[PDB]
């Protein structure tokens, strides 16, 4: 038994990826942000202030014959970007790509921050990091993937993100037909609740991998590839027009640059992010200056293999073996 759910980029700069989720009986279809960097499944609902939820699809638990309020449960969360939300908790059937979890914790937001209010095309998050990170008190809720894992064909899911095109979030099987190389695995350290791994080294513009390893997290909920100042300096070293732009808070360069690839080692196997995928977006319509997909992680204190990196590969989040797989796309 498997699920396969199409996703799409929210905008021309692949800021975040949007996937439909069906909650309740009959199904209420919400667009949610699948986030392997967090552990709460939370939604805009009929209990979200109407001034915050207007224009967003919402979950109404009273219209679902399978909903149940979880007495005494509450949750609150703050994200990397300073956005936040909080509320109470229901259980309900949650179906993603045709596969159902029958009793899933659905965290109903009674307050959401301005960032979420403005993002009308998203109605919440599906946290896909480890259960230890879940913020429901007093009794944590398991993630949708954790609940599904024992019932799927295999306890794994894959991320297939694309630049400017639909992709897929699949559960319970590995569709390597979207890829041009085999899955290469490395072990995951879930000590901090994340899909944390070590890359064995990197290369800029297709030389041989060095052995300067990089510890970081695979995070579908982060737009950029965020690496330390030493790696960023190495990446941009021969991009002649590159410079830090204090308004953008990141490195920019002429849009017509022929950017080098950025490669990194998963065990001894190479995954290469082509230069095309390291040019995120023109600074504005018709601009001759573009913003790099690879930027510094100095501000956040952890390296993040976000969507820019994930786009280069089919990425296998294996909860059964606690390992992370990358197949070149």
């Amino acid at each position: 038994q498997t699920g396969s759910a199409p996703n799409h980029p929210s905008d021309s700069a692949d800021s975040e990826y949007i996937t439909s989720v069906s909650i309740g009986t009959p199904a209420q279809v919400l667009p949610l942000d699948f986030d392997t960097g967090s552990s709460d499944l939370w939604v805009f609902s009929s209990e979200t202030p109407k001034s915050s939820a207007t224009g967003h699809a919402i979950y109404t638990p009273s219209k679902s014959s399978t909903s149940k309020k979880v007495s005494g449960a509450s949750w609150s969360i703050s994200y990397g970007d300073g956005s936040s939300s909080s509320g109470d908790v229901y259980t309900d059937k949650v179906t993603i790509g045709g596969f159902s979890v029958n009793t899933q914790g659905v965290e109903s937001a009674t307050r959401v921050s301005t960032e979420f209010v403005q993002d009308t095309v998203i109605s919440g998050l599906v946290g896909l990091a480890f259960d230890s990170g879940n913020q429901v008190r007093p009794h944590p809720q398991k993630t949708w993937f954790s609940n599904a894992a024992s019932s799927l064909a295999e306890p794994l899911f894959t991320a297939d993100l694309r630049h400017g095109q639909n992709g897929s979030y699949n559960f319970g099987y590995i569709d390597t037909s979207v890829a041009k190389g085999p899955v290469a695995y490395t072990p995951v350290d879930n000590s901090q609740g994340f899909w944390e791994f070590t890359a064995s080294g990197y290369s800029v513009g297709g030389g041989k991998l060095n052995r300067n390893s990089i510890d970081g997290i695979a995070d579908t909920g982060t737009t950029l590839l965020l690496l330390d100042d030493n790696v960023v300096d190495a990446y941009y070293a021969n991009v002649q027009s590159a410079q830090y732009d204090n308004q953008q808070e990141g490195v920019v360069f002429d849009c017509d640059e022929d950017l080098p690839s950025f490669s990194f080692g998963v065990g001894s196997s190479t995954i290469t992010i082509p230069g095309d995928l390291l040019n995120l977006t023109p600074l504005e319509e018709g601009s001759s200056t573009c913003f790099g997909g690879l930027q510094s992680s100095s501000g956040i204190g952890i390296n993040i293999f976000g969507d820019v990196a994930l786009k280069a590969a089919l990425v296998v989040f294996d909860l059964g073996n606690e390992r992370l797989g990358w197949a070149q796309k």
